[PDB]
């Protein structure tokens, strides 16, 4: 059974065992309020949807989750491999307006309870993080720009040199996002993806015609992640394609680039 199951309402829970002491989990696309291309539950302040609209939905999963929208931290998400710490100073940017999110940055991490790490999907990899007996989550957006930027591995180099946290304490679930079956590039995508990986490692792309490469990038960021010191036995894939499962996700793909966002996220309850 996928590591992402179904909840009540439009939201899937991640189930891996190391994460049952957070709050993690991707949207799906019903039960909100936005409309057309954006139907219905839109997480995404920069799409060019009604923003009552984005933040009424955004309030509405802050409900199902016990988890209110003031303590929620988003990040401007540039494609980028940067990644900042956050604390409860910090909650609220980007929660309600987009201008106020992190700049520059693709990833977050905190040691703190109370404070909902919250970014944008609808394709790119959804990278979530947790060292459970340190307290630590983090969530990492990795499309092909993000990965070739190493975003994976930066999250546990910075967590091994500034929190002081073994990789093999480090537990990843790789989310929902676009599958090989629906993803084709050409050789400067694949290219810029080469130097990231172990010169032995197996390539996470098949060659479908000449020049044109069907790519898995859930694959090229556990290899990633394994190079960087993560246990095999500690790196939990869902199988979930985006692009294929239109009934649940928006897909910028699928959906010819004008669609909303879901919404990962992870935190810990403040008792
Ligand atoms: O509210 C938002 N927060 C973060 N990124 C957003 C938002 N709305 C649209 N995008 C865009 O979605 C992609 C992430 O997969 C990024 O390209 C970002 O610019
Ligand atoms: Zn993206
Ligand atoms: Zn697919």
């Amino acid at each position: 059974p996928d590591i992402f199951q179904q909840e009540a309402r439009g939201w899937l829970r991640c189930g891996a065992p190391p994460f049952a002491g957070a709050v993690a989990g991707l949207t799906t696309k019903h039960g909100g309020e936005s409309k057309g291309p954006f139907a219905s539950l839109n997480m995404g302040l920069h799409v060019g949807d009604d923003r009552t609209d984005v933040v009424n939905n955004r309030r509405r999963l802050a409900e199902w989750l016990a988890f209110p929208l003031e303590r929620w931290v988003c990040c401007e998400q540039v494609h980028g491999a940067d990644i900042q710490k956050v604390t409860k100073s910090d909650r609220g940017n980007g929660a309600q307006d987009f201008a106020t999110a992190v700049p520059g940055v693709d990833g977050l991490y905190t040691d703190e309870a109370g404070v909902l790490l919250a970014l944008c999907f609808a394709d790119c990899v959804p990278i979530y993080f947790v060292a459970p007996s340190a307290g630590l989550v983090g969530l990492a957006h990795a499309g092909w720009r993000g990965t070739a930027g190493g975003i994976a591995g930066h999250m546990v180099w910075l967590w091994q040199t500034r929190e002081h946290i073994a990789p093999s304490d480090i537990y990843v679930a790789i989310g929902p996002a676009i599958g090989p079956c629906c993803y084709t590039v050409d050789d400067r995508v694949v290219d810029s993806l080469r130097p990231t990986l172990p010169p032995e490692s197996p390539l996470p792309w098949r060659e479908t015609s000449p020049g044109q490469y069907a790519l898995d990038l859930k694959e090229a960021n556990r290899l990633q992640l394994l190079a960087a010191g993560v246990p095999n036995s500690h790196i939990y894939v869902s199988e979930r394609c985006t692009s294929c499962e239109e009934a649940l996700f928006f897909s910028h793909r699928r959906d010819r680039g004008t669609t909303g966002r879901m919404l990962a996220f992870i935190g810990r309850r403040e008792e």
